Parts: C-alpha cells; structure tokens; sequence
C-alpha cells in the first residue's frame, strides 16, 4: 500500500482517471485496451504486446529457433481475465516488494522524476511536448485525454520470458542517448521464472540445496527498471557498443553478444569489463549533453501545448538533472552534483546491488546462464510475501534460499518445456575413433568458454602528459558498499514528486515508430573440430548416463564409458568401483550403502596442502582426473604440475595483456616563483601514484575478463562433476533395492531421499574446498602472472620521472636555494619504491578478498 495506492481488480468499472482503456504510440491504428495507473507517471497493460511493434503479431515460435539459453512459447497465456486479474496482482506485488527495500524506494523515485524532456519543438525557443512519450486516456463519455507518463508495463510478446525495456524513437534524436529520455515500454511477467544454478554460497551455507534454484521475479523486474533508469535520463550505452567474443578455437562459444548496456546493469566484476578509457568517454559524453539541456533551457523563451507555465517546466527538469540555478535565472551543469547523479544511475542501481537488498539466491555473474523455466504463482501469501519472497521466514523455506530451491519447495515451480532444445545451438568435438572414423560429442553453446577480444579493452597510457602547478588531482575513487548506499539514501528527498499537469490534446491515433535497434547476424552453428587429445567436455560427457528407463549402470575408471551407456566415468579410487559394482545381498544393503556414502565422503573432502607453489596454499587433486588437466590422467601429475607451472595449467587460453610504453611527464617550468616551483614536483609526484593506480585497475579488469571467468566456468564444471558421480551412485543402489523380492517391505526400509540428502551435503563439503582452491588459483595468477608485466612498465616510468625532476630541481636551483637538498631526496626516495598492490582496492567481492 506504500507504492501502489489502490488494490486494483481486472473486472474494475472503466473510470477514466486511474482506470481506463487507453491508446499509445502506434505504427498504424490501434484498438484500445484496458490500462491501471498503478502509480504517478506508471501504467500497466495486462496484454500480451502485439500493438507496439508491426512485425510482432504471431505469438507462435518463430521459423528459426532464437539463439537464447532458455526459451517459452504459449499462445494461450494471458487471454483470460482470471489470467490478466493475477498478472495485475503480481506486478502490483513486486513493485511493492522493490519499493520495501532502501535501494528500490530510491530507484523508484529517480524513475518518477526522470520525465521525459520536451524536446520536439522545431523552433529552438520554445519548450514542446514530444508525442510519442503520452498516451491517450480514453473516459466513459467517449472523448480522450491525452497524458504524460515514463513507464509501461505490457505483457511479453510471442517468447514469453523474453523481457526487455522498449521506447518509440524521434526521427532525428536519439532519445535515450542524449539525455532527453523517453517513455518506456517493459515486456515483463510475473508468472514465469528463471531456473538457474549456483555452488559459490556453499562457504556461508553448507546445507544448501540439491538442484535448481528459481531466480526470484522482484530482481528481474529491478533488472528492467534499471534498464528503464538510464533511458529515462537518456544515458543509456549505444546498443551498437557489444563486446565482442573470440569464436574460432573448439572451447570458445561460437557466440554471445552481450552489450555494455547489460554490463553496467549487472553490476559486480561485469561492469568492471569496461576499462577506465570507455567507461570516462561515456560520463563526459553525458555531462555534455546534459549540459546542451542547460542551453536549451536558457535559450527557452515560452511554453506550448500545456496550461502549465514555462517556469515550472523549467523546475522540473532542474529537479530531474540537478541543476544549479543563479539568482539571475540561467541554468548550468555542476560537474560534482552530476557524477554523484551519473554513479547513482550506473554503479549503484545494479542487479548485484538489489540482491543485497533481497537477501536471496541469485546469479553472480551475467556469465551463469540460465537453464530452465518454471511455472510460479506469487499472488497469494502463503506462496510469495513482499518482505521474504520465496524465502519465508519461521519456515522450512527460511534457511539456505530453501524457498528458492526447486525440489524443496516443488509445489511452487512446475518445470516447463525448454523451446530451445539442448543441443540447438552447439559445437561439434571429435577425435579419433579407438581418421577413417570419428567418435564425436555434441556441446551446448553456453558450456563452452566466454574469450573476450582485445578490442573491447583500450587504453590511453601511452599518451604523455604535461604536469603544471594547476594540476587538477584526481579524488579517489570510492568503491560501492552498503555504506556509500546508505549516504545516498539519506542525502534523497523523497516526498513531492512531479505533478500530473494538464496538456492539450494530441492527434486521436498517436503515430510512432520503435527504436530501430542494430540487426544482430546469427552465429555459425555445429562447427567440427577434430582434436588429438580427449578434452574436457569429452571427461564430464563420460560420466553422464540416460536419466530413463535403461538400467545395469557399472562405474569405470576409463574414457569408453562414451562407447557403452551402461557404463558411468569416475574420477573415485579403483576401490570405489569395485565396491559400488559388487553385487550385494538384501542382509549386507543397509551396512554397503552406509560404507558408500562413506567413501563418497573420503574421496571428495581430500585436500593436500603446500607451501612451495605460494599464493596457493592448498591443492585439490582429483580436479585433474575429473577434467583431464593438461592431458595428465594421474593424481600424482596433477599435483606435480601445478607446483611446476602454477596456476597456467588450470586454464583454457592463455590471456593476452597489452601494456604499452606509459606516457612520460613534461614539466612546465615557472621563473622566480618558489612556491609554484615546489608545487609542480609534489604535482607530478602524486600523479605518479594514480599512473601506479591506472596500470594495476587496468590489469585487474583484463584478469576479470579473460581470467576469472574461466576458473568460474571450471568450479560450475566441478560441481557438475561431482553431482554426475552421486548420480550414478544412485541409480546403482537403487537398482540393486529394486532388484530384492518383499524384502523390500520392512527388512530394508530404505529412503533414498535421506540417501541423496547425505550425498548433497558431501558435495556442499567438496565444493567449500573447491571454491577456495579455485579462487586461490585465479588470484595466484594475477600476482604472479599478470601484475609483474605493469610492475616493470611503471618502473620503467619511474626511470623517466626520475631524470625529468632530477634536471628540474637542477634548472630551478637559483629559485630553491634552500629547499635543494631536501627536494633532491624526496625525489630519489619515493621513485625508487614500487607502490604496493592491493586487491582491496580494485576488487568488491570480499569472498575474492578471502586469499
Ligand atoms: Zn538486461
């Protein structure tokens, strides 16, 4: 009741104010449909979109498949009022649910605020109303009303989990790239989920769950709304600006296209792919356009199409870009107020950000794609509550994300068709059949490797610079945390929101056009590579076997288990094999299974620990035989090797990192001044530490990108590994159970969901020790393996710094008589110390942090 002031039915009386059949922007002629304000300047359209765009009428499955992860079609859905009652209920719920929470209340108001700018009027003095950010209110009378708003919410298209912000563009400006803004159409559903998987929380909840977990629909909708944030305020990255994936080798992804747009959204280590040279040419290029509102603002003379007057249109659009504004009226662009405003829009609203908020279950990374697609209801109480979502506290659900979990709050998602089928989308790997003969395994499109190119990392370190006594110094950029947040909570004005003033009325049918969007070429699909050696896709392939009726499953601890389906791959000891594969009678069950889950235990908790590597403190040998590292199947080899070679050994694609010649420092030198003199020196001295501190963000952002997305991809492999082999364990003692006659009844008595519990909870164990060996590695990497290259780049400019201010002081020694000597160490001593590397300082994730 906080947010949404009215608790809206879909059989509601039309009234023509709050409830109302409307018409928006069309390409042609539309009839109208049934709208609910549920908020100033928010509508929402219980419909499925086939208005907005032309070409998207069919809400059947497209003649090609569409190159996503998970994907649903049902034309039936959101045809029935009880149906359109409940999207309205649930759309209602979440907004509530965002708004409950500190960062959401923010969000919320920024989006009321962020009114689009009137900007389409020709001539250049006058404020005018652009057409396609209204919608006409239809009364029960008959006549219209035309009225402003920024955003929409509509029911999804003929992919029903397809969700994306939409905006009608102008023919001549780039609405949301300007910083105009326009209305914002959501395609957005509350009855529909995510199914995804996640093994990193294992360190904080080791009794977490067993399959999938459903992505709780209140950060989705916040992922929209963010989306929806930066195109209010015309801030939004060219969707032109994608980054760009390697795609020719046989472990690389044949393609993803991922903009910077959905980066910056994301937040965590996904927006720290942008490197600082792109990430300042997009705030410099805003506060300039910004800045271009200020003028045309100043240059404003009268106001048309509204009895509103000039000045309040003018403080409304001071209030929506924090301007400041003299006593003689003239509006400007304070630089400090707009990077507080521009970090708010993109470091602090971000999908990472509300999960703090939410407490819940979530992916980490934009790179953990989804798998599967549920069937939810979130209208009642008793399933989804707007404090605890799923989660719902003094319950079962509270502890472990257990209401998120699939199989344990299973009458809360039913599991839908994947449209998208498993290997629609995939590389073909082969080898040698044991070439007159190919033996080759089909992998998914999103088990394969991220490989960013280098185009998408560009630098300016090579450019020079001129250091003066006005050398601006950079304040240090403060890294988001819940106290930052907390800051811009209390420095917001939340009460008086912009007024729903009264405009002339538009043309009956509103005549508009969608953005025009950059036509995305498709991926090259089943590309063969024929390889020497098995990989390890070949490994983790092994050790899947047919989930139906088939039954005999024998482990084995070689490759031809891809030969026969009876057999299993293991990584376990040969005595493992030979205890799971002996036949055992109904007396001796109980006592084997007991030994099993035993072993399962031994083999996957051993942890072997070292000191010779460094940075790696312990080691997890079994890692080897379970994915074929470096093609040595031995324990022995695995261990041997990464003490040898370090952490090189455990990755995909050795990163490339282009460090260039660092741009020397030129001295302005200023004649019979000692004080500007010796502000120069302290100048160019200072400068150095943030030279010191640009190289090692830099190197840090190509670790992140190239780096820790593979050891990411291999612990979600690790995890898939050891799932696979309880699995396996577990169609064998249950076939051996269903093997006996009667005795069955109570002489066994066996559960074989406390049997997968105990084996769920071993691996939770494996993976904590896992995680913690992983993250070692790909830090291990990054200091040993990466920073030394910017190291002895820097030291080198220190060489150059050092001789530059050494002739310096000695051509200004007329002028520092007295302060030479003193001058002269100063420089001799903080040049020849390297600055130390912090992680701390580049790097938020504190569980990155725990090395
Ligand atoms: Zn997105």
């Amino acid at each position: 009741m906080e947010f949404v002031n009215k608790q809206f039915n879909y059989k509601d009386p039309v009234n023509g104010v709050d409830i109302a059949y409307i018409k928006i922007p069309n390409a042609g002629q539309m009839q109208p449909v049934k709208a609910f304000k549920i908020h100033n300047k928010i509508w929402v359209i219980p419909e499925r979109d086939t208005f907005t765009n032309p070409e998207e009428g069919d809400l059947n499955p497209p003649p090609e498949a569409k190159q996503v992860p998970v994907s649903y079609y049902d034309s039936t859905y959101l045809s029935t009022d009880n149906e359109k009652d409940n999207y309205l209920k649930g759309v209602t719920k979440l907004f509530e649910r965002i708004y409950s929470t500190d960062l959401g209340r923010m969000l919320l108001t920024s989006i009321v605020r962020g009114i689009p700018f009137w900007g389409g009027s020709t001539i250049d003095t006058e404020l005018k109303v652009i057409d396609t950010n209204c919608i006409n209110v239809i009364q029960p009378d008959g006549s219209y009303r035309s009225e402003e708003l920024n955003l929409v919410i509509i029911g999804p298209s003929a992919d029903i989990i397809q969700f994306e912000c939409k905006s009608f563009g102008h023919e001549v400006l780039n609405l949301t790239r300007n910083g105009y803004g326009s209305t914002q159409y959501i395609r957005f559903s509350p009855d529909f989920t995510f199914g995804f998987e996640e093994s990193l929380e294992v360190d904080t909840n080791p009794l977490l769950g067993a399959g999938k977990f459903a992505t709780d629909p209140a950060v989705t909708l916040a992922h929209e709304l963010i989306h929806a944030g930066h195109r209010l305020y015309g801030i939004a990255i060219n969707p032109n600006r994608v980054f760009k994936v390697n795609t020719n080798a046989y472990y690389e992804m044949s393609g993803l296209e991922v903009s910077f747009e959905e980066l910056r959204t994301f937040g965590g280590h996904d927006a720290k792919f942008i490197d600082s040279l792109q990430e300042n040419e997009f705030r410099l290029y805003y506060y300039n356009k910004f800045k271009d509102i200020a003028s045309t603002l100043n240059k404003a003379k009268s106001i048309v199409g509204t009895t509103a007057s000039l000045q309040y249109m003018k403080n409304v659009f001071k209030e929506k870009y924090l301007l400041s504004e003299d006593t003689s009226g003239k509006f400007s662009v304070d630089k400090l107020k707009f990077d507080k405003l521009y970090k708010m829009l993109t470091e602090i609203y971000t999908e990472d950000n509300f999960v703090k908020f939410f407490k819940v279950l979530n992916r980490k990374t934009y790179l953990n794609f989804d798998k599967a697609v549920f069937k939810i209801n979130i209208v009642p109480k008793v399933n989804y509550t707007i404090y605890d979502g799923f989660n719902l506290r003094n319950t079962n659900l509270a502890a472990n994300f257990n209401g998120q979990n699939t199989e344990i709050n299973n009458m809360n998602f039913t599991k839908l068709k994947n449209f998208t089928g498993l290997f629609e989308f995939y590389k073909l790997l082969c080898v040698d059949e044991m070439a007159l003969a190919l033996q080759c395994i089909k992998v998914n499109n999103w088990d394969l490797f991220f490989s960013p190119s280098e185009d998408n990392f560009t630098n300016d370190l090579n450019k020079g610079e001129e250091i003066t006594s006005d050398t601006n110094i950079e304040a240090a950029e403060e890294n988001i945390s819940l106290d930052l947040i907390q800051q811009y909570y209390l420095t917001f004005n939340f009460d008086n929101e912009p007024e729903n003033i009264s405009i002339e009325n538009l043309s009956s049918d509103i005549i508009g056009q969608l953005e025009l969007m950059p036509n995305i070429e498709r991926f090259p699909n089943g590309k063969k590579y024929e390889l020497d050696k098995y990989t390890m896709f070949h490994y983790l392939r092994a050790q899947e076997f047919e989930h139906g009726k088939s039954r005999i499953a024998l482990t084995n601890s070689v490759n031809e288990a891809l030969l026969n389906p009876s057999r299993v791959y293991t990584f376990f000891s040969s005595d493992y094999v030979k205890k799971v594969n002996k036949a055992t009678e109904a007396a001796m069950f109980l006592g084997w299974v007991e030994q099993l889950v035993y072993d399962f235990t031994d083999e996957t908790s051993e942890v072997s620990t070292t000191d010779k590597i460094a940075d790696i403190t312990i080691i997890i040998p079994y890692i080897g035989p379970a994915l074929n590292i470096g093609n040595m199947l031995y324990k022995d080899d695995f261990v041997g090797a990464l003490i040898f070679s370090g952490a090189v050994i455990l990755l995909e694609f050795i990163p490339e990192i282009a460090i260039p010649v660092l741009g020397t420092f030129a001295l302005v030198s200023y004649i019979a001044n000692k004080v500007l003199t010796v502000q120069t020196i302290d100048n160019a001295l200072s400068k150095r530490n943030e030279k010191w501190d640009e190289v090692y963000k830099y190197i840090v952002t190509n670790w992140l990108a190239k780096v820790n997305t593979q050891i990411d991809l291999i612990r979600k492999k690790m995890k898939e590994a050891l799932e696979n082999q309880a699995e396996a364990t577990k169609a064998i003692i249950n076939y051996q159970y269903n093997q006996y006659t009667e005795e069955e009844k109570n002489n066994i008595n066996f559960n074989i969901d406390d049997l997968s519990s105990k084996l769920n909870e071993s691996i939770n164990k494996a993976m904590i020790n896992i995680n913690k060996f992983l993250n070692q590695c790909s830090v291990s990497y990054l200091m040993n393996s990466m920073i030394p290259y910017g190291v002895k780049r820097l030291e080198d400019f220190d060489a150059s710094l050092k001789d530059a201010l050494l002739k310096y002081i000695y051509d200004n020694r007329g002028t520092l008589i007295g302060q030479v000597d003193r001058l002269k160490d100063k420089v001799n001593n903080t040049l020849s110390t390297d600055i130390p590397f912090q992680l701390s300082k580049y790097v938020d994730n504190q569980r990155l942090l725990s090395t």
